[PDB]
């Protein structure tokens, strides 16, 4: 307690002006310091699982030599929405790390149900997270069902806390061995997707990986990443929305800027 939010910051006024629901939690991993607002409360993943998809699919690999070598074939009714690269390779097929890096880097959806099923679908994505100490994800549903984003409804969620504390175990801490850590970062960092959320409030000459979510209802959209300012310890912050009414649109804008304000809040000087 005595390092969580040493400086307050208007996160009511943001959500407030946003129409709904804000969720941050981001950490110094340097000091402990935190930033938290909202931080335990439940949010939809929405595509945001997929990072934790690709770090699941990773540590399998450490017990199996030649899984992300393994190509994978699938037919047009692999194909969902919203499946950027999977529908470029359609008549050739992919391997499992090129599936991975598809799911994390443009969120492909065909990529992300052909994942979920090597690992034994969405019961064994959490029981991933589980094995990291974390108890607060769930996963539930497939691709596209999971976006459904209904108020209340604790299917497909995590809180901001448990995503950036999973996620420092995972790209900062020892849930992965090293190379496999690096390969997890690396693909955080090629991310195509997140320019105007958490990356726009951070200052170019930092490296920076994140993985973006998007539900399409309920203004329901997030951001997590891992940011290495210079001269100084690593960030990991989470941003996660929602809105009461099914029509109420997700903003880029208020993810960028209340990432601003946890970076403030912080004391990293930067944006
Ligand atoms: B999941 O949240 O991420 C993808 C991409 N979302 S999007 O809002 O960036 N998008 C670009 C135009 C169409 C969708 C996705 C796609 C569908 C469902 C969930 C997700």
């Amino acid at each position: 307690h005595m390092l969580t939010n040493l400086v307050a910051e208007p996160f009511a006024k943001l959500e407030q002006d946003f129409g709904g629901s804000i969720g941050v939690y981001a950490m110094d991993t340097g000091s402990g310091a935190t930033v938290s607002y909202r931080a335990e409360e439940r949010f939809p993943l929405c595509s945001s699982f997929k990072g934790f998809l690709a770090a699941a699919v990773l540590a399998r690999s450490q017990q199996q030599a030649g899984l992300l070598d393994t190509p994978i074939r699938y037919g047009k009714n692999a194909l969902v929405p919203w499946s950027p690269i999977s529908e470029k390779y359609l008549t050739t097929g992919m391997t499992v790390a090129e599936l991975s890096a598809a799911a994390v880097q443009y969120s492909d959806n065909a990529a992300a149900n052909l994942l979920l099923k090597e690992l034994g679908g969405p019961a064994g994505l959490t029981a991933f997270m589980r094995s990291i100490g974390d108890t607060t994800f769930r996963l539930d549903r497939w691709e596209l069902e999971l976006n459904s984003a209904i108020p209340g409804d604790a299917r497909d969620t995590s809180s901001p806390r448990a995503v950036t504390e999973s996620l420092q175990k995972l790209t900062l801490g020892s849930a992965l061995a090293a190379p496999q850590r690096q390969q997890f970062v690396d693909w955080l960092k090629g991310n195509t997707t997140g320019n105007h959320r958490i990356r726009a409030a951070v200052p170019a000459d930092w490296a920076v990986g994140d993985k973006t979510g998007t539900c399409g209802v309920y203004g329901t959209a997030n951001d997590y990443a891992v940011v290495w300012p210079t001269g100084r310890a690593p960030i990991v912050l989470a941003v996660y929305t929602r809105a009461p009414n099914k029509d109420d649109k997700h903003s880029e804008a208020v993810i960028a800027a209340a990432a601003r304000l946890a970076l403030e809040g912080l004391g990293v000087n930067g944006q």
